[PDB]
């Protein structure tokens, strides 16, 4: 169930690491690689995740809390870019109480990474899936 994103990788690497990207493909290349860091979630765990979808993939997303009220979550996708995206809101939203993530929108750091800007408009309904599965998810909780 686990992964590196909001322990191991954070906001701010991500931050740094895109700011220098100008060149558009080099950003996608980032994302890309930023996905390859998310491990596999087996179809064990597929299942215990409730399936987000976009326009053109599929993202699986469960969460967890701890004790503390910390939120875990956790997921997989078949696309690249997608995993790559995926990556990005997991650093948005790892360790975060419910009450912490009604604060902001999740995907404040996709334009903060300057990944929205050249996106297709396809993407935006999957991103925007996924943001509503975290605002559920923090109302469940």
């Amino acid at each position: 169930a686990g992964h590196p994103f909001g322990t191991t990788v954070t906001a701010e690497t991500l931050r740094n690491t895109f700011a220098p990207l100008t060149q558009w493909e080099d950003k996608y290349r980032q994302l890309i690689m930023l996905g390859k860091q998310l491990p596999a979630l087996p179809d064990e765990l597929k299942a215990q995740a409730k399936e987000i979808a976009g326009c053109e993939n599929r993202v699986w997303l469960g969460y967890t809390v701890a004790e503390n009220g910390k939120m875990h979550f956790f997921g997989d996708s078949e696309g690249r870019i997608v995993r790559g995206l995926l990556a990005v809101l997991l650093t948005a939203v790892e360790g975060k109480t419910a009450a912490e993530l009604q604060a902001q929108s999740p995907l404040a750091l996709f334009d903060e990474l300057g990944l929205r800007a050249q996106l297709s408009a396809s993407r935006s309904q999957g991103l925007n899936a996924l943001s509503e599965a975290i605002i559920a998810a923090t109302k469940q909780v």
